[PDB]
């Protein structure tokens, strides 16, 4: 038994709730919480913007010391850093942005790293402005994960529409 509240049951291990990350991790102060990650960890817009703004800066500034000592993530991959007043942990995850011609395929790689973790809070990776398909990326997290996740979505039109056409 966890605290989450209001999702939708979609899988075993795949929920779903029209809500804002922002104001949900501020309410359950999960484990892990999903950053939607480029690879130079600069949280200018979409949900990394929103996470980042809520940390007073704190995820930006503890990010360009991770960069500096690490070098840019991959697209596909993560790095578990500090999730400051929202989460004990935030998980940085890069997902392919279509916008900059990357790989789709790059999708379920991205989606494997919440498998090292065994409960999550997420937004849909590669969605929002990274430009893919919504209900696409909602697929492959239902067929790429099998840890125990909870996916936000803040947008209420998008939230209503994945649920009508998920299979
Ligand atoms: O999960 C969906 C992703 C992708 C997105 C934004 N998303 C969010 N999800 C959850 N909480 C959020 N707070 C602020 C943003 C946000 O949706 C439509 C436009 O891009
Ligand atoms: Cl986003």
């Amino acid at each position: 038994v966890n605290s989450f509240s209001g999702y939708l049951k979609l899988t075993d291990n795949v929920y779903i709730k029209n809500a804002d990350i922002v104001e949900e991790a501020k309410k359950v102060k999960p484990t892990v919480v999903v950053n939607a990650a480029n690879v130079y960890l600069k949280h200018g817009g979409g949900v990394a913007g929103a996470l980042n703004k809520a940390t007073n800066n704190a995820m930006q500034v503890e990010s360009d010391d991770y960069i500096a000592t690490n070098g840019p993530l991959k697209v596909g991959g993560s790095c578990v850093l500090s999730g400051h007043n929202l989460a004990k942990h935030c998980l940085h995850v890069v997902g392919p942005n279509v916008n900059k011609g990357e790989d789709i395929q790059l999708l379920k790689s991205a989606y494997e790293n919440f498998n090292q973790h065994e409960v999550l809070l997420a937004p849909l990776l590669s969605a929002g402005i990274f430009g893919a398909d919504p209900i696409h990326s909602l697929r492959v997290c239902v067929d790429t994960v099998r840890t125990n996740v909870y996916l936000a979505v803040f947008d209420k039109n998008l939230y209503d529409k994945l649920v009508s056409s998920f299979l």
